[PDB]
């Protein structure tokens, strides 16, 4: 569909940080949250299936896209606590009103998720892929990554992701079931450019996902959200993707349990929005429209 953005980039001064985002359009928010290691480029292709359907925003998480680094940075920094930390100060910044939708994906489904639940009264509907819908257990864990997975949580992670950038040049187009352009591997990679702590985002996601009971304090967050998931009657479209990747096997059991949603199936394995783009794009306008009627 295209290497091109959608949008401009808007920054916003939030706890002396600033932070950049999309934000087109008017009426309610269609809220996006990319996770890890993308930025709100991921939904550039998407957003354009729900212009005038409402506010279309899309930010980019602390540390990612154009979105300032912390710093100092390090080992202790940008865990979950303080991602949301940024994420809830810009979305309250945004003054995005009482119907939100949201359209989350991977650490953006835990942000949101965990947000969603903290805000229920606000939250029109929930639209959400390849996500972190409950702690799992490695054996859930996709098998052609664990190892690798197991390893940014050890001692290695440093090298590989630090050093040589591992989740952008790897893990991102090894989940991607067609080629990325030259000029999409661009936007992709120029957050993480630079060796070091610039790329520290992209390794400390992996160690806050809650597997095997740690970390302990996103194990309770998501416990948390899947229990109020699994009983809320908010409105919710799950893509649901073949051969996916993250929400497979045990997880996608649990969510498809959920109340009140919509499934559809698009081809692609994590980042599905890079396969799927339109498909995904029709569906959460079709779900937006749904709860939107004129
Ligand atoms: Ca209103
Ligand atoms: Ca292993
Ligand atoms: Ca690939
Ligand atoms: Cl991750």
């Amino acid at each position: 569909l295209g290497a091109k953005p959608f949008g401009e980039k808007k920054f916003i001064e939030i706890k002396g940080r600033r932070m950049a985002y999309i934000d087109e359009g008017t009426g309610d928010p269609i809220l996006f949250q990319h996770g890890n290691p993308t930025s709100s480029y991921l939904w550039r292709n998407i957003m354009p299936h729900c212009a005038g359907l409402g506010r279309l925003i899309a930010c980019d998480l602390i540390g990612m896209g154009d979105s300032d680094k912390l710093d100092p940075s390090g080992p202790e920094r940008y865990a979950y606590a303080e991602h949301r930390d940024y994420l809830d100060a810009l979305w309250e910044a945004l003054d995005l009103g009482d119907r939100v939708v949201l359209v989350v994906h991977d650490w953006g489904s835990a942000l949101g998720f965990d947000w969603a639940r903290r805000h229920r009264e606000r939250v029109q509907g929930i639209a959400y892929m390849e996500a972190i819908a409950m702690p799992i257990e490695w054996a859930d864990f996709p098998e052609q990554d664990r190892d690798l997975f197991q390893a940014f949580r050890s001692q290695a992670g440093e090298e590989l992701v630090l050093q040589d950038n591992v989740f952008v040049e790897q893990v991102l187009p090894g989940l991607i079931l067609r080629p990325l352009s030259e000029a999409e591997m661009a936007a992709y990679r120029e957050p993480f450019l630079a060796a070091g702590e610039a790329r520290r985002p992209t390794l400390s996601w992996p160690r806050q996902i809650p597997i095997a009971g740690t970390p302990a304090d996103v194990v309770a967050i998501a416990r948390d959200y899947a229990g109020w998931l699994s009983e809320s009657p908010i409105p919710k479209l799950f893509i649901n993707a073949e051969p996916g990747a993250l929400t497979t096997g045990r997880m996608r059991d649990f969510c498809r349990t959920w109340p009140n949603q919509t499934e559809i199936t698009v081809a692609g394995a994590h980042f599905i929005q890079e396969d799927s783009p339109d498909e995904i794009g029709a569906a959460i306008a079709a779900f937006v429209r749904r709860l939107r009627p004129a």
